[PDB]
């Protein structure tokens, strides 16, 4: 079986399978994640498997739908850069904008903290969605920038995953 005890209702959702559990949000009503360790059968929900949509490993995305009262988010579109990693247990840390789907960490933050967290939505000031955490640009141990997917390009990914016909 598996009906592991989730909490909905907030901005984040994880996972679980016979290693850990990852860290995944909900943007425009589908919690997005990376395929580096999400399960490729029936995942697994707070009552009931999660029906697969959208999933593109690296270099794209994997967002499924979030209707248990999943608090969508929406498209960046601030003025400042100033964002913060959200991890999926209420721990989040300022990052400033380095580059395209990129940030900076500003604390010497351990990357293994980080391994577990992917898909932390980044978050200008409080809302609006920048994109997730997909990797983080760490040192020996230690995180210095990050690695995210803008929450603009997931909407990009759906044309790649469509499965209608
Ligand atoms: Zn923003």
């Amino acid at each position: 079986t598996g009906r592991d005890k989730n909490q909905v209702e907030g901005e984040v959702q994880v996972v679980s399978t016979a290693t850990q559990s990852f860290l995944a949000t909900c943007v425009n009503g589908v919690c997005w994640t990376v395929y580096h360790g999400a399960g490729s059968k029936t995942l697994a929900g707070p009552k009931g498997p999660i029906t697969q949509m959208y999933t593109n490993v690296d270099q794209d995305l994997v967002g499924w739908q979030a209707p248990p009262g999943a608090r969508s988010l929406t498209p960046c579109t601030c003025g400042s850069s100033d964002l913060y990693l959200v991890t999926r247990h209420a721990d989040v840390i300022p990052v400033r904008r380095r580059g395209d789907s990129r940030g900076s960490l500003l604390s010497p933050r351990p990357v293994s903290y980080l391994k577990g967290s992917s898909g932390g939505p980044l978050l200008c000031p409080s809302g609006h969605a920048v994109g997730i955490f997909r990797a983080a640009v760490c040192t020996r141990g230690v995180a210095k920038a990050v690695d995210f997917v803008p929450v603009e390009s997931m909407e990009t990914t759906m044309r790649a995953s469509k499965k209608k016909k």
